C-alpha cells in the first residue's frame, strides 16, 4: 500500500551485466559468489553488490529466451512444454510417484510460479527462535513489494471463490491484505494488472552495475575449500568447459540453489553424512548427518468442477486461511496437453471445457523425506527426492479437515450457479477426476491419500538448526552460507515466495552489517 509496484513492462535493464558462462574473463576473485540466481539468490546478490564485488552463477538462461514465462497467460504453457534440459521448467518425479517441477532460469521459481504474494505469518519469526531484526524484515518486504508486487484487479472467479470461503465460514473478511492471517482475503500478486509477470530477476536492477556480474548457463559442480573455509567454486558452461571463481579476504560463498540444488551441491562437495558420502567414495570435507535430510513437500489436494457455462480464467489472488489448511482456487481454460504436475500423474483425464481447480494445502507438513545423489559427479543429473506424503498422521488428519471445508465450499450459494444440475447435493456439479466422497473420516482419508499432488512449496534439506546456525552459516565451515527454501522445516505462510524474496536481501544486509 502506497509503496506497491505499478503496472509496467518486465525490467530487463540488468542484462547489461549478464554474461554467458563461456566467457573466461569472469574467472577470478570476488568478494561474494552466490550460487543460484533464484528467489533468494537474486536479491541477495543485488544487496551484496551495493558495497562488494559479486558473482552470481545461474545454471539456466535468461527469461527473454522463453517469452511465455513473462505473462500470466503463459503459466500453463511453461508446464506443458517438454523438458529438453534447457527449458525454464525442469520436470521431476518424487520417489513417492508424484510429478513435480523446479525452475531452471535466471529469476528461479519466481519466473514460472503462480504469482501469489504474501508476507510470512507474523508468528513465524518467534517460532524459529532466530533473533530477527523485525523492523528490518518489514523494510525489506517493502523493498521487494515496491519493485514487483501489485494489488490485483477484480477477477470474477476469484470473487466467487472469496464469497464462497466467507459463506463457508472462513472468517473474518480481511479485504485486501498481504498478511498471512486467518480468514478470507485478496492478497498481492507478482503478476501486474496487465498480466505482465514480475519476478526476482528484476531485483537485480537494484544492484550496483559496477559491482555485480551474472553468469548464465553456469552449472556449479563443486564448492572448493581451503580452519576449514570455502574459497570458491567450479562451474561448467553450456559447451561443457570448466571454470573456477574464488572469494577473497573476508568474503563468502552463498548457496541459493533451492531445496533440491543446495543439498545436492553440498553432498557433491563433501559436506554431508559421513557414512553416506564414504559409501559413495566422496571425500568428506565436513561431516554433517542432516544435509539432504528433513525435506518437506506440503500436500495439495483438490477437486475440479466443470461448470455448464464458461467461467473466466484467473490467477490465484483470493485466499481462505485457517491454521490447519490454506485454500485457493484457479480457473483455467481446457487443454489437450496437460501442464506437467498440475495433476499428480500424466494419466489424468483432460478437461474439454473451462474448469475450476479448487485446492487445499496441508500446513507444515510434519511428514518429511530426503534428497540423495543419483550421480556422485554430475550436477546436471537430478538427485533422488522423496517426501513421504502423509506418513505423519497429523498431516492426514489436517487434510481430512481441509477436504470437509472444501465440501462446505461446494455447498455455498456462491458456488450454486456453477452446478450442472439443480439438485440439493454437490453431486449436482460435474467433476473432472475424482469427486469428494459418504461422511465418515475413512473415506476422506482414502481420498487424501490417493489423490495428493505437490503444492510446489517444498522446502528443507539444509535446515537452520541442523546444517546451519541462526546466521545461515554452514556449521563448521567459514565463508559458507545457504539462503533459499532449503533452510526451514515449515512454511512461513501459504505462499512462500514473498518470504524467500525478503530473506535473500535480509541475509545480505546481515552479512554486510557483520562485515562492518
Ligand atoms: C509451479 C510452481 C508454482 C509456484 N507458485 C507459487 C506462488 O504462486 N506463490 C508462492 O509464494 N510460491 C509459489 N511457488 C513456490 C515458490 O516459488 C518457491 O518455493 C521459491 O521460489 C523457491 O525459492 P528458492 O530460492 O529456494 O529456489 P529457486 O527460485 O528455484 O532458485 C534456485 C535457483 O538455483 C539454480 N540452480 C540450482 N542448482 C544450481 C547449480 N548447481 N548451479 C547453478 N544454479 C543452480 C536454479 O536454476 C534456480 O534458478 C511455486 C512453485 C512452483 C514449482
Ligand atoms: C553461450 O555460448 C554458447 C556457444 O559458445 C551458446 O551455444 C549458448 O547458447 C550461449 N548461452 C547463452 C545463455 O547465451
Ligand atoms: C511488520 O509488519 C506486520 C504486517 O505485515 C505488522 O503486523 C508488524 O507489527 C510489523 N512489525 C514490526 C516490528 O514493525
Ligand atoms: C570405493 O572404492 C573402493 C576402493 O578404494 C572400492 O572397493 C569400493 O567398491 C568403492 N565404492 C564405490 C561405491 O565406488
Ligand atoms: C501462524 O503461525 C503460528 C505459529 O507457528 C501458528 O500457531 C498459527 O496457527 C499460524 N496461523 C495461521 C493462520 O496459519
Ligand atoms: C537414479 O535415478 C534413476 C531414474 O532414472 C533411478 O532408476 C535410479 O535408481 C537412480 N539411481 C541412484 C543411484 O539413485
Ligand atoms: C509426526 O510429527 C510429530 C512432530 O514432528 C511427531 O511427534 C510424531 O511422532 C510424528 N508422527 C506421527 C504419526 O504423528
Ligand atoms: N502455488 C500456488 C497457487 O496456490 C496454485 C496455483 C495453481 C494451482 C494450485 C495452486
Amino acid at each position: 500500500h502506497h509503496h506497491l509496484a505499478n503496472t509496467s513492462a518486465h525490467d530487463f535493464s540488468y542484462l547489461k551485466f549478464v554474461y554467458n558462462a563461456t566467457d573466461t574473463s569472469l574467472e577470478g576473485s570476488y568478494d561474494y559468489i552466490v550460487i543460484g540466481g533464484g528467489t533468494s539468490g537474486c536479491p541477495l546478490a543485488a544487496t551484496l553488490s551495493e558495497k562488494y564485488k559479486v558473482l552470481l552463477l545461474e545454471r539456466g538462461t535468461i527469461a527473454t529466451e522463453y517469452p511465455n514465462t513473462l505473462t500470466a497467460d503463459g503459466f500453463a504453457y511453461n508446464l506443458q512444454q517438454q523438458d529438453d534440459g534447457k527449458t525454464p521448467v525442469e520436470r521431476f518425479v518424487s520417489e513417492d510417484g508424484i510429478d513435480n517441477v523446479r525452475a531452471r532460469i535466471l529469476g528461479g521459481t519466481t519466473i514460472i510460479n503462480a504469482g501469489v504474494y504474501a508476507r510470512a505469518n507474523i508468528s513465524f519469526y518467534s517460532q524459529t527462535g532466530i533473533e530477527w531484526d523485525l523492523d528490518l524484515v518489514n523494510k525489506t518486504y517493502e523493498w521487494v513489494e515496491d519493485a514487483i508486487v501489485v494489488k490485483p484487479n477484480n477477477q470474477s472467479w476469484q470473487s466467487v471463490i472469496g464469497e464462497g470461503f466467507l459463506e463457508a465460514g472462513i472468517l473474518p473478511d480481511n479485504g485486501f491484505s498481504l498478511d498471512h492471517e486467518a480468514g478470507t482475503r485478496l492478497t498481492g500478486s507478482t503478476f501486474d494488472n496487465n498480466g505482465t509477470r514480475h519476478a526476482a530477476d528484476e531485483l537485480l536492477n537494484k544492484g550496483d552495475p559496477n559491482n555485480l556480474l551474472v553468469a548464465v548457463q553456469a552449472s556449479v559442480e563443486k564448492i572448493l575449500f581451503s580452519n576449514l573455509s570455502a574459497i570458491g567454486v567450479i562451474y561448467t558452461d553450456s559447451d561443457g568447459n570448466s571454470h573456477q571463481a574464488f572469494v577473497r579476504g573476508n568474503g563468502e560463498v552463498i548457496v541459493s540453489a533451492g531445496t533440491i540444488g543446495t543439498p545436492q551441491l553440498l553432498l557433491l562437495s563433501g559436506v554431508g553424512p559421513e557414512s553416506y558420502l564414504s559409501s559413495l567414495n566422496i571425500t568428506v570435507v565436513q561431516p554433517n548427518p542432516y544435509v539432504g535430510q528433513f525435506v518437506y513437500d506440503n500436500p495439495r489436494n483438490f477437486i475440479n468442477i466443470l461448470p455448464p457455462n464458461p467461467i473466466e480464467a484467473s490467477v490465484v489472488t483470493v485466499l481462505g486461511i485457517r491454521s490447519d489448511y490454506y485454500q485457493v482456487s484457479l480457473s483455467s481454460l481446457p487443454f489437450s496437453t496437460p501442464p506437467f504436475s498440475l495433476f499428480p500423474t500424466t494419466s489424468y483425464p483432460l478437461p474439454n471445457s473451462t474448469f475450476a481447480h479448487i485446492v487445499s494445502q496441508v500446513p507444515g507438513p510434519l511428514s518429511h523425506g530426503s534428497v540423495t545423489l543419483n550421480s556422485s559427479s554430475d550436477v546436471r543429473i537430478a538427485p533422488n527426492i522423496k517426501f513421504n506424503y502423509y506418513s505423519n498422521s497429523t498431516d492426514l488428519a489436517n487434510c481430512v479437515s481441509g477436504m470437509k471445508k472444501l465440501g462446505d465450499l461446494l455447498r455455498t450459494k456462491a458456488l450454486e450457479p456453477y452446478k450442472a444440475r439443480d439438485v440439493l447435493g454437490i453431486d449436482g456439479f460435474n467433476y473432472l477426476g475424482v469427486p469428494l466422497p459418504q461422511t465418515d473420516d475413512a473415506s476422506f482419508e482414502t481420498f487424501c491419500l490417493d489423490n495428493v499432488a505437490s503444492y510446489w512449496h517444498y522446502h528443507g534439506g539444509s535446515l537452520v538448526g541442523k546444517v546451519l546456525d541462526d546466521s545461515f552459516r554452514v556449521m563448521g565451515i567459514k565463508a559458507l552460507r545457504v539462503v533459499d527454501a532449503s533452510t526451514f522445516p515449515y512454511e512461513p505462510n501459504s505462499h512462500p515466495q514473498g518470504f524467500y524474496l525478503m530473506l535473500g536481501r535480509y541475509v545480505g544486509l546481515q552479512i554486510l552489517q557483520e562485515r562492518s
